[PDB]
């Protein structure tokens, strides 16, 4: 679990969005596993606007942060789960690092701000949904 709170927006994994997120929907994209909802309170986070390929992510299944080198956002095949059929997920970045079911929502940050959230993983890989291209989150 986990979310990004920026301005009057809450960014979550689309597959973990609540009834309240869907009732206050701003934007969602199944191909990216993202959903953004509106908030009444002002958010605590700031978004990176950069091309960093290294950073640090929070891994809830270890209660720890780990440094990672990750690929540029791209279209990656993701196997079927209870949440989605087998499909290509877009704007996904992969890295070597621990992740297991329940780690989705952990933030990846570089020195410039929030880069994205955990969205996939397994067998010593961790995948992050990029948010750096969503320029409207800042306005
Ligand atoms: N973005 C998706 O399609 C994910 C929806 C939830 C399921 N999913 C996963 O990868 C779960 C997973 N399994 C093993 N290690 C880590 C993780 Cl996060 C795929
Ligand atoms: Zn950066």
């Amino acid at each position: 679990s986990g979310a990004i709170y920026v301005g009057n927006y809450r960014v979550v994994n689309r597959h973990l969005a609540t009834h309240n997120d869907w009732a206050n929907l701003v934007w969602e994209d199944s191909s990216r596993d993202l959903l953004v909802s509106s908030t009444t309170a002002q958010g605590c986070d700031t978004i990176a606007r950069c091309d960093c390929q290294t950073g640090v992510y929070y891994c809830s299944s270890r209660r720890k942060h780990y440094p990672v080198s990750f690929s540029k956002p791209s279209l990656i095949f993701v196997e079927a789960s209870e949440y989605y059929p087998a499909r290509y997920q877009s704007h996904l970045m992969l890295a070597v690092g621990h992740s297991e079911p329940g780690d989705c929502g952990g933030i990846l940050r570089c020195q410039h701000g929030v880069v994205g959230i955990v969205s996939t993983g397994g067998n010593g890989l961790v995948g992050f949904a990029d948010v750096r291209d969503l320029l409207w989150l800042d306005e």
